[PDB]
């Protein structure tokens, strides 16, 4: 009847004052992540020297290239020069263009809270690909980007298979030259990462072009936070040359990378019959005073620090109180350590004043009186035979979940 108004009046306040002894310590976890989030875009505001390693073993035929170069994310541009270290490639450059640095892609001001790259480092992060190279083989490649001292180093293993002999790929037959691409990125919350995709099309000496399917997934190296984003594209561009000087088997690279393409009303009341046991002289604030009783009334007994700690997180317009408003948005907010279950188990163990699993009617009566919570001895006794199911005469934590989710 009305007592299911009283247990949930009282279950509110004593919800509300363990929202008030959490509320610091998870506005500082919020706080951390935002600054943890941003620090590797720190790392990326100047020139950045690159290293690239790569093995590969494409058919059969195996391969090893070297890289070395700069990355500018500030211009959104990448500037490598590659040698096959174990005499000439057996597959065309242009194709591994896109194995050999994402986060060197500018991102806009306004899009700089999307850039996943930047956000894993310097712990880096795993890049995993297929490439179908279309009525040809495919590469699956993996790599490993982070920084190692100054330098950020791309460490690439690729394993090609299921090309054909006089292929566009084994038989050379793709121009020294690349087109411009658009890279299309996702988030993948449950791997803490992305996804990407895009399609390459590589000029064919014949005027035919070559497509090459791109499926990618980026995950972080570290356990950190990262920037998990909307879904955008990289607008990427590159230019391949040679090295007049050089002799050996080599690619020059220029890539330029830029980013684009982005309660109920009686809630309200009950959580105000919540808010009057906190005001106790029903002005519409809070005093760090009225908090400190109520504190104490259910077994803390927080300094005067703590108590203003307390209200300076919630105090949201500042004037050294909390009123009804500040009041309903902390209760609205959604903890980092709730279920359904731990507000209502924390909620129990206040009110089972010596914790020996069960709720008896003098540790409800005293509760009540202490909280304010104006009922007569007969009113306790009905709140108790009211969720008592099992007959002992009090209240198990069974009993209350299931009184409190009713
Ligand atoms: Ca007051
Ligand atoms: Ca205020
Ligand atoms: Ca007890
Ligand atoms: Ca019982």
């Amino acid at each position: 009847g009305p007592h299911m108004a009283r247990w949930k009046k009282a279950f509110i306040a004593v919800s509300a004052a363990n929202r008030f002894k959490k509320i610091s310590s998870e506005e500082e976890k919020r706080k951390r992540e935002e600054e943890e989030v941003s620090k590797g875009e720190e790392l990326f505001t100047g020139v950045v020297p690159i290293l690239v390693e790569l093995d590969g073993d494409v058919n059969g035929h195996k391969f090893s290239v070297s890289g070395e170069g700069e990355g500018d994310a500030t211009y959104g541009k990448l500037t490598l020069k590659f040698i096959c270290t174990t005499g000439k490639l057996p597959v065309p450059w242009p194709t591994l263009v896109t194995t050999f640095l994402q986060c060197f892609a500018r991102y806009p001001d306004h899009m700089k809270q999307h850039d996943f790259f930047k956000s894993a480092m310097p712990e880096g992060y795993v890049q995993e690909r297929t490439i179908f190279f279309k009525d040809d083989g495919n590469y699956k490649t993996r790599a490993e980007v982070k920084f190692e001292g100054d330098t950020l180093v791309n460490r690439i293993e690729l394993k090609g298979i299921d090309f054909k002999e006089d292929g566009n790929i084994l038989g050379h037959k793709l121009e020294y030259n690349y087109n411009s691409h658009n890279v299309y990125i996702m988030a993948d919350k449950q791997k803490n990462g992305i996804k990407v995709n895009f399609k390459i099309r590589h000029n064919i000496e014949d005027g035919s072009v070559q497509l090459a399917d791109h499926y990618q997934q980026n995950t972080p190296i570290g356990d950190g936070p990262v920037l998990l984003p909307d879904n955008h594209y990289l607008s990427y561009q590159s230019a391949l040359s040679k090295d007049p000087n050089e002799k050996r088997d080599h690619m020059v690279l220029l890539e330029f990378v830029t980013a684009a393409g982005i309660l109920t009303e009686e809630q309200i009341a009950e959580f105000k019959e919540a808010f009057s046991l906190f005001d106790k002289d029903g002005d519409g604030t809070i005093t760090t005073k009225e908090l400190g009783t109520v504190m104490r009334s259910l077994g803390q007994n927080p300094t005067e620090a703590e108590l203003q700690d307390m209200i300076n997180e919630v105090d949201a317009d500042g004037n050294g109180t909390i009123d009804f408003p500040e009041f309903l948005t902390m209760m609205a907010r959604k903890m980092k350590d709730t279920d359904s279950e731990e507000e209502i188990r924390e909620a129990f163990r206040v009110f089972d004043k010596d914790g020996n699993g069960y709720i008896s009617a003098a540790e409800l009566r005293h509760v009540m009186t202490n909280l304010g919570e104006k009922l007569t001895d007969e009113e306790v006794d009905e709140m108790i035979r009211e969720a008592d199911i099992d007959g002992d005469g009090q209240v198990n934590y069974e009993e209350f979940v299931q009184m409190m989710t009713a």
